[PDB]
């Protein structure tokens, strides 16, 4: 695909059906799925796959159940370990559109409690479990059982009021989801669900929560350096 929004395909990318997978680190891969929007073309959305010992952890579904089932198929082929859990980073179609494929496979799913509360209104299937957060934004660990290397952080409202972010312990990788755009981005996208007053602070909070991450993975750009966080925050400063 040659998406209008999202990175092009590069050497080292693997095509598996209509999905693209890229290894980012020895136990981390980016999954990419595409949704065609009329007149506007293909929009890429990225999530993560993490191998944690004898199990696999997933961050975000694909746009659709069928695509998300193909993520599970790719995992079976390339990793061949059971998927223990998935965490989805807000209640939009690119992040939660494939929940049914996860639940059909018996995979435990997790989301911000607010994401689960909003899911019906957003046309999404709620996750099976709800994460809650301390006042400093870090997940309450009782609500993130056996998350292994996944360090979940709620940076505050930005892209949506429920957006969460995930650091991958033992790697240089932090996932900003749809909150962060890369340093070449010209806009933060549509902003219809956004908190334009708090966006900038939330972007900076994400950077401060994962201060040593050097590879920033995001939903709608290829991985970038930490400049993606600052550039996003500075674009968000102009919304106030
Ligand atoms: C089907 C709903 O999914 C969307 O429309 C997203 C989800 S974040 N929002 C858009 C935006 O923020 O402009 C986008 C093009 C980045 S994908
Ligand atoms: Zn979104
Ligand atoms: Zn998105």
């Amino acid at each position: 695909i040659r998406p209008t929004i999202g990175q092009q395909m590069e050497t080292g990318d693997q095509r598996f059906g209509d999905l693209v997978f890229r290894q980012l680190a020895p136990n981390v891969w980016q999954h990419t799925s595409y949704l065609d929007m009329p007149g506007f073309g293909a929009v890429a959305s990225n999530g993560l796959i993490v191998r944690d010992g004898g199990r696999v952890l997933v961050v975000d579904t694909a746009w659709t159940d069928d695509q998300t089932a193909q993520i599970l198929n790719w995992i079976k082929q390339e990793i061949n370990l059971p998927v223990a859990l998935a965490v989805v980073t807000h209640a939009h179609q690119d992040k939660m559109g494939g929940m049914d494929a996860l639940h059909a496979a018996g995979i435990a799913t997790y989301a911000n409690a607010l994401s689960n509360q909003l899911a019906p209104q957003e046309g999404m299937v709620a996750a099976q479990h709800s994460l809650t957060f301390a006042a400093n934004g870090w997940v309450e660990p009782a609500t993130a059982p056996n998350f292994g290397p996944l360090k979940v952080f709620y940076p505050g409202p930005g892209h949506t009021s429920d957006n969460i972010t995930v650091g991958i312990d033992g790697t240089d990788i932090a996932f900003g989801g749809c909150l962060i755009k890369d340093s070449k981005a010209k806009s933060l996208g549509n902003l219809g669900d956004a908190d334009t007053e708090h966006y900038a602070a939330s972007a900076r909070a994400f950077g401060a929560a994962f201060p040593k991450a050097s590879m920033i993975v995001m939903s709608h750009s290829a991985p970038d350096s930490r400049a993606a966080i600052t550039h996003t925050a500075r674009m968000a400063d102009k919304l106030r």
